[PDB]
DNA sequence: TGAGACTTGCCCAGACTTGCCCGTTT
DNA sequence: ACGGGCAAGTCTGGGCAAGTCTCAAA
């Protein structure tokens, strides 16, 4: 139990957002992103490319933290560590604490934070500016858990929050994505969105006594703009 | 030996009232709220989050107020506990008294009082400003018992009133809705909304072709939300 | 979790057993009995008459014991108590301890024991002689838990074994029968015969490869055994 | 590789030997034994019961131990062991270490062993007489792991070994059977004998017509009993 | 190295269970 | 005093979930 960190999109004024567009070779080998879930699925130890836009440049000692809550209510008071299995191994390059589940790969001035509130953790690094001819700076993850793993996330879905944090930690911006470690990413992403599809793609009416002239005219109408748009894969 | 607090629709100076996210009706759902008939069903133990939406921020230290009572009359000044399997029954957290149907999960300033004299278990918290960015607050609670435990509730409706205090703990604010704790929210919610339509379906109602099952649940969502304001004012 | 006590039936040197024939008035108007299942259905707290039947006269200082365990072997090993509710009341007429699930009626020699080892829970009464005329012993039982009761038996099927022992305790009968405690006795006993019914009702053919003439030899004849009591009773 | 435990079934002097209950090819059956196999399934910390038969009365002050090992040659010298989840919660028992796999239930004589040299766990039990009336004695055990708990057994197959020594722990006589603890009893079981019915099957078999799926499948089990015998016997 | 073909833990909707009220029967 | 019609809790097995094995084709 513990008090649940905000999740709620903010682009500050930076225009802080996150983006998900990286070669499909040597970086997306492993994992795949689904546009239509805001969802990644990656697998076990595999790095995981994520893109940091801005607008205008940050001021001195400005970081970018990672942190990472449970997506069902149920659980969101429940801190997301790893299980006790996969915690006890040299998986650990050092710097990395045991039971993070989320690292940061590629940047040694890392630093993993175990908050002694709310016993949450995180990893921060600073932020640096976008290389000369591109717009966006990028950033590698690296998740420790199967979403599954027993005694761990326990197949619960869970969320990453990325937070722009000024050199005190007030709050710049903040973006997310939800994430599923998984053993076949590409099978997993298909069943998903294919299930969405369904969920969307359907195709059995029903009715309504709805009351009134005007407020039924309101459905009426904004009804025959939808089932208008249907015309996708027409 | 006391008697029941009240439950006015006391808006407030600003604009203080409850929200629920919307839930899928289905049969083992762990949660779920019926607009139309501002009832909260949910299975026990399953945490349950409840929206706060305000106007201007009201003064600092003005907590907020949640206590619940039988709903019928007739058991009305009867205290509510727990069975006496789910007395002994001990959990997590000792902040927390055993006897006690509401809970406060995931923070650390809520206070689960219990008042002597009055005989009413209740709990309070800080009313916490919306996050940067985070347009309203939200509070996790846990009912620790079942409606139809025998012993308890014992089949016996109940209700939730969420009332704004200050400094001391007067008036500010004021929202109720009842809470029928079970192990088919989705079941029953069916049941009851269904059973509310059979009682007068007859005056301005006309058929309205709705497409696609989940959008179905959309224009329900909102045609049964107006049809409250048709009874709100009565 | 306590070592599980016997429950093979033993007629021993007195041919022991029981039997279960009593006026269905002011006697079974609550329960019944099913020949079929062997398994008394009675209501809670309503007298429930056995009969004992034994070949010659036991000698002096024989007791009758009645205990209950669980039918299921994954609850074999928990002892069978009454429910935390049902416990805490005056029901108690003193003489039987408020825990005990099964008590003896109109006998003031009855004696209560709370096993010290196997904190088993059981009642005893001096073993007396048939009345002129009758060639079994009648003793007048009652349970104080439906089998349904949370925190009690909690929906579990019971078993209740009677012994007769001498003076020492030593084992000199052993019989048992099924018991339900619930609502409505006549119903449910309907319901569990026909279900009976249809499992036995059942007309679905296999056939089996058996290897070795003298094997085949045997497995026929018991076949055919249960062929003829096919028809035995129709 | 060091030390591994004979496997060896030995009846010894007192005709020592295991036996088990008839159990149903369930869905979530928690508990089932394969004569076929001879392995038995069950579910997660489920009672387990075993039979013991002698056919002479031991010496005083002897004792049945029980101890799990590895079936594959590839994994025999390694202890089995709970596993870092599982390991790392303190049951309602308290009388066994948190890191032994097999539990004996109801027994407060018993001792859970940690063999100095060989790490190896075991839990023993006094031997007990069978009681007045019955042809064997009884244990229940529990296994508090699954069959696939990684970093545990991780889907490896064990074999449980029973053994009976006198009061200064000599070997009086050895049985075994192999033991697969899953989600899905029934299920699993259904399956294995599957595979295996359909493997070694020459010779000259007679065909026999059973009507009823009960009576079969009791048939089917007897003949499967067999089969075992006849194979190894040569 | 990409996905069928397993292996194996769990969800969950349609029963099924079961205490209780109620009007009618003997 | 026995069924019928509810109120709720829980069981059940088919289906889905999700890691691992393996074999042929880049
Ligand atoms: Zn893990
Ligand atoms: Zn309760
Ligand atoms: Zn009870
Ligand atoms: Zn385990």
């Amino acid at each position: 139990s513990s008090s649940v960190p905000s999740q709620k999109t903010y682009q500050g004024s930076y225009g802080f957002r996150l983006g998900f567009l990286h070669s499909g070779t040597a970086k997306f080998g492993t994992c795949t992103y689904s546009p239509a879930l805001n969802k990644m699925f990656v697998q076990l130890a595999k790095t995981v490319p994520v893109q940091l836009y801005v607008d205008s440049t940050p001021p001195p000692g400005t970081r970018v933290r990672a942190m990472a809550i449970y997506k069902q209510s149920q659980h969101m008071t429940e801190v997301v560590r790893r299980c006790p299995h996969h915690e006890r191994s040299s998986d650990s390059d050092g710097l990395a604490p045991p039971q993070h589940l989320i690292r940061v790969e590629g940047n040694l001035r890392a630093e993993y934070l175990d908050d002694p509130n709310t016993f949450r953790h995180s990893v921060v690094v600073p932020y640096e500016p976008p290389e000369v001819g591109s717009d966006y700076t990028t950033i590698y993850f690296k998740f420790m858990c199967n979403s599954s793993c027993m005694g761990g996330m326990n197949r619960r879905p869970i969320l990453v929050i990325i937070t722009l944090e000024d050199s005190s930690g007030n709050l710049l911006g903040r973006d997310s994505f939800e994430v599923r470690v998984c053993a076949c990413p590409g099978r997993d992403r298909r069943t998903e969105e294919e299930n969405l599809r369904k969920k969307t793609m359907d195709g059995e009416y029903f009715t309504l006594q709805i009351r009134g002239r005007e407020r039924f005219e309101q459905f009426r109408e904004r009804n025959e703009a939808l089932e208008l748009k249907d015309a996708q894969a027409t």
